[PDB]
């Protein structure tokens, strides 16, 4: 219950504009602890599985190769509600939606240049994490203010 | 007219994760005016009384002694709307529900470790004042940008 | 592309000059994706915000409105990008800051109506009409942003 | 008996005027020590005068008096190894043309008159100042959920 | 008084600019308590930054430099307080990037040399010169901060 | 050439507990410093005894194995001009009560057991560190936007 993951991943717009340091910090000042992270230029391969469900949708070529053309920061966070949380820190898909005070909302514009992905649900993100993390690249730690974060 | 305060309490788990500063820092850029600070480790009967209201319910017994398990940042502000615009800002009292941005909705997770506590009212702001502060401790100034702040 | 090129006027009123919030102010706009066109500092005149404020003539806080931008300094900013129009207003806020949530310009740094430190043009129109009227073509600055690759598609 | 040593710290009314409280306590706090006491208080001419008795014949003393007076003051107890040491280091050099950027001081105020900021010079001066401004009521002892990580 | 009113020329490079620290160098000075007299956003041609490089004429850079100078727009400003011109320098940091301290402008945003995103006068006679050189006295705003009393004795 | 040095820097587990991690990735980004390799590890006992193989006749040895053990760490590399020599000053001084404010160490820790981050002293150090922390699959080539505004 208090330790539900979450996959998020930084697009490379998201490196390349300089803000994988801002967003690492608005899940850790929250109380979410991080499980996983690596530094990856993903490959079209991969990223097709994770996009599999838009395969149908006009913008997938384009979405594959933006998220090729760059590395992407790989996490996985953990924190009761850190699905949904997250999805509420990252705001909404399209950046125009978002509000300000959200991932998106401060920091990016366009729905193609959204520097960051959440998963979308619990199926979603167990799915996605053992897609770009092996069992062994989790790393299980007990947070030294657990008890100041839950109950 | 621009005189009204309100009761802003910093709960064991703001200070122990070094939230006091921050806290203090969103309501001195609001424009609001420090009146009252303290430092102190309120006894379960000082709580008991504040949360008398919550006598019925079943968390209540949980909640005062978490409150007495740590110290807690006392304050009062003054300001148009600090009763109100400091519910705002605090967020809502569940930080699932509070919004990014919020103080609850940057830093905290569960319902029973929600770092702040504000007054709900002009009249609960009244009674909390007047039970953690005596009337000297009260500190009457005026900020040098009121001008700027108020017409 | 044409439409990435859309441009609004963001104006820091005098007591955001005072409250020192220009730079805060910059840094959110600069942060979010969009660019500096245009940037000065100025001490607006009377006739010069009552054509800025021309369609609120009407109102009573119109006089007191108008002084009071004029009793000091403005930063006088354009910007541009996708929607700098609508999301600008966003990122202000609600005009009153007893409205604004938190997050906001207005709802972070500011507390009364009369003093809600920043003005953001509400349209279009109202951004190609104020513009024009605080600046000059020349004082406009055409440039390509080294990223900007990245916050379009 | 180290990770215990305390130093008082004082946030002047110019400090408070300008709305650099929270940010003087986030410096002190994210550096890894703790807070012990905490008071909003405008000091009076008497504990003014005690306090810095050691500069009652310099020529700057009533002004700093009725400076010092004239608005109120947030008085802090902070708690750490050599807390007083490196606290005037945080702090910066007290005429804050002196004080390097990165510094309170060095960050936040310009004259020497107007330093927003007061740190005690040695544990001597601390004992002296925090059995000064706060009674041991006033000061509240807890073990920080970090302290393990942040001492050995 | 005088010497609570002296002021200096800090300037924004295109570095500076399109790396977006903009805002953070205003807030810098900001809340060290200096007074924004003047702003001005500029793409500035090659004849007017010669002129202010021109005790560097003798320098192999100094060609690369204007043209560096004048690859992008910048940000004119002028500060005013009392050693604001040294102080401005400290705060900057060492023009060698790699000797400023962490704390600083080139410190905390800077490596090479060649794109040290920010310049500063470096004396009070050098400031008065390039003062009037990028501003003229119309551009410049004279107002009373409402904190004065609080950063000067 | 030198403006492609690397440099591994670590964040120690006490800098991970603590939440320091995305602003001290934060402090190298905005500096102009580029993202090389980035990874989330539980280091062993037998990895770090290889990182610190010139300490171990030092008396605090053990306690630092274990300690570097007792937690996760971040390990990175960064590529730029000096990063290995202008890493260690962003950083500051190893023992923090001599790092200077503005530091990392001078910002966020008090301690020399509990200096949250580390840094190559050398190039050679850091050559041997990256290889030994990670393989050239896991480094990540790529040409930073801001390339052009950040070197000449
Ligand atoms: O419109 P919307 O409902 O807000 O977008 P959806 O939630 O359906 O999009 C799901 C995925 O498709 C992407 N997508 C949607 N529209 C897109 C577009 N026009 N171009 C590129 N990608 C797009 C989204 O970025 C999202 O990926 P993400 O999880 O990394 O954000
Ligand atoms: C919406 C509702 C259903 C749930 O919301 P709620 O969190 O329980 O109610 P509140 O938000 O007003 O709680 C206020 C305080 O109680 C605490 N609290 C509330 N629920 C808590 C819980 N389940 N566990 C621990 N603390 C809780 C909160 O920490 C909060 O702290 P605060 O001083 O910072 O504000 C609420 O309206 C409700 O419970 N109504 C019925 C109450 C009632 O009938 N009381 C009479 C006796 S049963
Ligand atoms: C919202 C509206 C309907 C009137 O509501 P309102 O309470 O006046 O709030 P507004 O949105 O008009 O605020 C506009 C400005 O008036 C000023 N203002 C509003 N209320 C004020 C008050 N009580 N005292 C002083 N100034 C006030 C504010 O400065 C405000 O923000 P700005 O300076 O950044 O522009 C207004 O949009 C309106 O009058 N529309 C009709 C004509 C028009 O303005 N069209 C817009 C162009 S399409
Ligand atoms: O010599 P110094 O610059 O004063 O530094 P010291 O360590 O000796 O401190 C002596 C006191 O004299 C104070 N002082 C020096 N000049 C002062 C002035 N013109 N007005 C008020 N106080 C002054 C200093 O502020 C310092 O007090 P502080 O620690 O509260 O800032
Ligand atoms: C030569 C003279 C200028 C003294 O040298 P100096 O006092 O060391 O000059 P500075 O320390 O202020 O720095 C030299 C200037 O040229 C720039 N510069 C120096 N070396 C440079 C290089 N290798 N490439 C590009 N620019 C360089 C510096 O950035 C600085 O300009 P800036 O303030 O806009 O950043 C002397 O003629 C005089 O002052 N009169
Ligand atoms: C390491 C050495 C330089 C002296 O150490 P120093 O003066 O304290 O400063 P340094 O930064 O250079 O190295 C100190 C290391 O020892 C650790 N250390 C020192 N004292 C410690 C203590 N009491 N407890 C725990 N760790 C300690 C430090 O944590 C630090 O490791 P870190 O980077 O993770 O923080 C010395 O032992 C030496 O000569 N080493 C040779 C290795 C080298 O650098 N070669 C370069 C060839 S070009």
């Amino acid at each position: 219950a208090n330790s539900e993951r979450t996959f998020i991943a930084i697009k490379p717009d998201g490196v390349q504009r300089g803000l994988v340091g801002e967003i690492i910090k608005r899940f850790e000042q929250k109380g979410f602890r991080l499980v996983g992270l690596k530094f990856l230029q993903a490959s079209e391969d991969l990223l097709k599985e994770h996009y599999t469900d838009l395969k149908d949708r006009p913008f997938f070529t384009g979405l594959v190769k933006y998220m090729h053309s760059g590395p992407v920061v790989a996490m996985v966070w953990e924190g009761l509600n850190v699905v949904k949380t997250g999805r509420v820190m990252l705001g909404e898909t399209n950046p125009a939606d978002s509000k300000p005070g959200t991932i998106r909302g401060d920091f990016c514009i366009q729905v193609g240049r959204n520097i960051i992905h959440g998963s979308d649900s619990v199926k979603s993100a167990e799915k996605e994490i053992s897609l770009w993390f092996q069992p062994e690249e989790l790393v299980e730690y007990k947070s030294c203010a657990q008890n100041w974060i839950y109950e």
